[PDB]
């Protein structure tokens, strides 16, 4: 029995590939999916993301649907102080990201406690800001003032995360009949599918959400209900000068995200599959087309995408997930998302830590399982009219480090272009990517199998020395993190002169 | 729009029938010829004037042919060769050089001479009697009643009815009557008669030795001479090939044996003697003869296809170019004989009386080179890489490793060359192996391993003459820069054209472990 | 135990594996699927000798117009057809022939030794057309001097000689040279030739072949759409059905093909004067290219000209004839053509018989698998039934290993769509079209079978009685026996457009 799924990798189809997989070949011992937590009350003491930090979480998500800035600062300061808890030890030092996740043009209700919706029973849709907190079984109240301009007669509103639904029956007011019912909650989501809502993609609270973002130095973006590239250049725009270096991830959740994805893509630094608002505002039995479109696209462009949402739900009350959340993160990980996600799971569930752990074993299991030589094969087909310098060498490398079985490659990056190229091409084995650029650091957590390391040492009067010095730090990391031993191979990259723009230069190398 | 150089656009498809319809003749080939070039020396090439045209058209072997000829000729032969070559020796940068390969006799059956009453040949007429002697008498007096031959112990060998060819299988007899010194023939196919003709006899298990007395003495010679490889002659097993390393001995330990498949029990047994060989020859010529013609392409393309999975070099041989023994241009079939050989995966390609007695020695050679640079950008690299590693993903080699990963990132950048510095020559082969587009301009001390790797598809030798600087650092960056000469010189690329690079890091290492992307200067 | 038909090959995962597996030891079948097209000269031109050109494979008579009179060629078309008729006695194993007319088109000519750098004088005055010297040369081209440059170089005799062009009458410079000879091919690469498309001598060729009741015209020297829709004009209403085939061999022709191509019934790759218009190292791109585009739209392309050439003078071809023999139906050639080696060869019943063993062998060691893979993918944007039926039934075919699919037609064009799918086992196709049967000829695989029983009553028993003719003629030679599988293409009701019933049935 061989490991790492290696007798499915020799196979020559897609079928045979899957006759293959074997329980019995154990995964290694890299995880090359990053993982993205959600934190709050579940999660936001130094204790326990400390833990989640030794449990497999690479980047903190901050979600600004809810929270003060006095409140997300001090989460945010609570990431840095349990991450910074481990610095002193440069082989083991992870760093960990900050990810600053916006409110963008939600519809919320109001205040009523909890109130019951029946199955018919007439409800009445209100903008009268005189009953913000006086929402029952028959007034409903909701902070969208045009919502009256954009729908129709016959149209459908769904409250609380979908779970609720209402047909809009006639017309500054709506009268609708209830058509799923349900338990109704304070400040719960509203959806209007089909309606072409027109709020700003960034409105006042965003752009000092935003500007915040700046001034707290976050490392990257995740926008929401993103529709088109002028949507994210408004985010790019306000980020600004100063926060020119902060990656915006888009926010696929509604149709028009959808059918506008090619430029979203090109004018954004990665993607969210956010399936919790696509499922509501297309189809539910539609979203894996989207997920699988959108992760394809995003792998074949070489940029970051994260699958999110519902992906280990029942974790909120269960130690243990279902078999459809099992299947579910395999799957985004056999799809070709760079980042998994946890939400409720992390930010408030019974079960943060355990939930950690187990997107972290999936992930190396769907790892080993994917069919690398025609991932291979088919992303340089997709990227072939390109001539590109860098992309040479990372092709050269990969299909360097499935030859000779390689333990590792070792990138050497201050910008993180060279590490990302290398990612694009989907290796089996671990990035080890050093730099002396702690944001770099931090961001290369959004591409699939970049092993982050900072160094600290100060640079050497002589080049050799230096880039010595660099890849020898990646030899200790990869033995401390159980990655290879002395005398496995690992492919090496790096400048031939400090003056090269890129990783020029590969090398197979024993480790010592 | 652009029309791509090399067929690039035809390098995109997916499939291989696309391919064949994306091949475009307004699609101009690069100038480096990968295709390695041997020619026959003969009456028509021995000329040290004529051999120096030989080689500015294209000559990266000269083969002497040792079923005709006494070492004295053949000796003079290799001088001039050598004169040839080296008079181009004071221009280290444009200097080619020059393999020397020895074709031995082997078990040949030959025919005697013809009398000297009545005419230049004899007609063998179709249902004539025609007996075949071995006494010695008519050695010299053979004629349309009598054929002698020198296969002393022919009638062991065939039966009543059993078919004899003569001359390059163009005239049958068949074996009417057994003597137990001679044989009774009626000929089936007729046609005229010289001296010293081929006879072949197909459904036979011929007892001549692979190796001869005669052969050993020519082996000797080669070894004594300085030859780069050895093309042996109808090999038929694995100890023919261990034979003539046994003769070869510890003083022709390096030189290469190139093992001539020629009959069927050459084919039956290809693999063990692949395995015991340093390359192949698809001898056609008697293949041709020996299994019926119609199947020589399947045994070509099986044989050219198990070298290239091996890694060891194939030639394809014999009648390419055969009416450019009287014509100045060959015919369509010609054309697309060379040019299928070159799609087939062949490293080199072969010409013999168009050099060695044709009117046209350098118009032969001059096509051959022609033809395979069009072949060359009209193969389907990126199926031809994909395969070869599927059939090589056994083997988890680090200079295989290294190969697969200089050539992919040939493909990718489109590299004007990839430049190999190599001592024995296996880093150079291994890259070769994985059939870049790009030439690779391998550098070498090593005199012999610079001629012995035109036996190699895209291998482009030069000698490095410079000391070993003192500095490791100093002594790689002469031999790239002498490479980047190289390569401009003879038009390979220019300032600004991208090339892949591979060295060792330090001394110690037996392989390239360093790959570089770098620009000419 | 060594499986026949290359089929050990035919079950590997990639070319190269396939050619790594190709068999001298396993034996291919008894059809032959890659049709002969045979150039009918002095020596091939006798009954007797046309009798045994028959019988050792020739399928399509060729007559070459370049040459020769009416009352000359409509000789030769008679011996054809009494050779051929000469088997009408038992329709089982009746082989239909075809006739083609192969124009002269716009061709220049020398009239009636050459020295390298030697000064040689190019006219056109008609007081020379008949003692062409040393110093002074006459052709028929009267353009020229407006079409050719300083520099330019003109070929004569097959490309033989070279001169180039110093002067405007025209001196020119010998560049290569031999014997010369009477009425010689003159070329003038790159260099646009306004010669009418289809000339006079032509319009009265092309009349003939009609009157003379031929089923396909090769049209020498198609340059474009155009020519075709000239060759097509001529022909006119009476000779509607006759197929042309467009030859391929100039520059522009191959520049220009795609439109050619879709205005021609079939192409000839017409490799002599393609050798000498663009460098014949590249001819073999042309080849394959042009082979490859056929394949793809399912029209008929015949592989032509040296492909035997030293059997002309010689019982057994070098290897380099070999190779482009069976290199030419591994491309995917639907036919091969032989010209001076049957029309004034020494041994053009030799060469019939070569063609015929090397087809056998190159068609078992095709890669069926991935090149039936290939050709859907091309002709996925098409959802036409018939082709629906054809892919069906090949495949079923490929999974049976059946011996072979039987195909009833009037058209021939549910046979045609078989054939272009590619399977491995021979097409027999019974029609009650005699001119059906011999366009056929075109099409690799496709072994036509004239009925010549009237139409049943019945619908259904004219069904079984063409499929019983065509197991009988299958068994008789030797393609199936006795409890073998075959595929059987048939249409349901009388009024069906094409056959769009498919049956795997047993050999009774
Ligand atoms: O460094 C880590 O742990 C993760 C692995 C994939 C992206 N970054
Ligand atoms: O260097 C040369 O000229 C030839 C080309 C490939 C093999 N050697
Ligand atoms: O019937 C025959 O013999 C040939 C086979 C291919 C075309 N016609
Ligand atoms: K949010
Ligand atoms: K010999
Ligand atoms: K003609
Ligand atoms: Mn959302
Ligand atoms: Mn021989
Ligand atoms: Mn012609
Ligand atoms: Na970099
Ligand atoms: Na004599
Ligand atoms: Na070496
Ligand atoms: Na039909």
């Amino acid at each position: 029995i061989q490991t790492q799924q290696l007798h499915a990798a020799m196979a020559d189809t897609f079928l045979e590939h899957k006759c293959r997989l074997d329980i019995d070949s154990a995964p290694i011992t890299a995880r090359n999916t990053g993982i993205i937590c959600t934190i709050g009350p579940a999660s936001r003491s130094v204790e326990t993301l400390k833990e989640m930090i030794k449990s497999g979480m690479n980047v903190a998500r901050m979600n600004f649907s809810h929270g003060t800035h006095e409140y997300h600062a001090e989460t945010i300061k609570n990431v840095r102080t349990a991450t910074e808890s481990f610095a002193s030890d440069p082989i083991l030092y992870r760093p960990v990201a900050v990810a600053l996740d916006t409110k963008g043009p939600e519809i919320r209700t109001g205040l009523i406690a909890e109130v019951e919706l029946k199955k018919g029973a007439t409800l009445k849709i209100t903008l009268d800001n005189a009953y913000m907190e006086k929402c029952d079984e028959n007034i409903l109240w909701l902070d969208y003032k045009n919502i009256c301009k954009v729908v129709d007669v016959g149209s459908k509103v769904y409250v609380d995360d979908g779970l609720i639904s209402l047909q809009v029956k006639q017309k500054d007011f709506l009268v609708t009949e209830v058509e799923n019912g349900g338990f109704l909650g304070s400040k719960k989501g509203v959806n209007l599918p089909g309606a072409a809502v027109d709020l700003p993609a960034v409105s006042e609270k965003d752009i000092q959400d935003l500007k915040f973002g700046v001034e707290q130095d976050v490392d990257m973006v995740f926008a929401s209900f993103i529709r088109k590239a002028a949507d994210v250049h408004e985010v790019r725009k306000i980020l600004g000068e100063k926060g020119k270096n902060i990656k915006i991830i888009s926010k696929i959740e509604n149709h028009e995200g959808v059918r506008r994805f090619d430029e979203i893509l090109e004018a954004s630094d990665g993607i969210m599959v956010a399936r919790g608002d696509l499922g509501i505002e297309i189809p539910a039995e539609k979203v894996f087309l989207a997920q699988k479109m959108i992760i394809g696209r995003c792998n074949r462009a070489g940029k970051p995408v994260i699958c999110a949402t519902q992906m280990l739900e029942s974790m909120i009350k269960k130690p243990r997930p279902t078999r459809a959340e099992g299947s579910d993160v395999a799957n985004a990980v056999l799809d070709g998302a760079d980042c998994i996600m946890l939400s409720g799971e992390t930010a408030k569930g019974d079960y943060p830590l355990e939930a950690v752990r187990m997107q972290h074993l999936i992930a190396r299991e769907a790892e080993a399982a994917m069919f690398h030589r025609k991932l291979f094969e088919e992303l340089a087909r997709a990227s072939s009219q390109s001539t590109d310098l860098m992309e040479a060498m990372a092709m050269g490398s990969v299909e360097a480090s499935y030859k000779c079985l390689a333990a590792a490659l070792i990138v050497l990056t201050e910008s993180g272009r060279s590490a990302h190229q290398v990612a694009r091409y989907r290796p089996r084995a671990p990035i080890i990517a050093v730099t002396r650029n702690h944001q770099t650091a931090r961001q290369a957590h959004l591409y699939r199998g970049i092993f982050p390391v900072v160094c600290k040492d100060p640079v050497q009067e002589a080049w050799a020395e230096d880039v010595d010095l660099r890849v020898n730090l990646a030899m200790n990391v990869g033995k401390a993190r159980g990655f290879f031993k002395k005398g496995d191979v690992v492919i090496v990259l790096t400048g031939w002169r400090p003056g090269s723009g890129f990783t020029n230069t590969m090398r197979v190398v024993p480790v010592p």
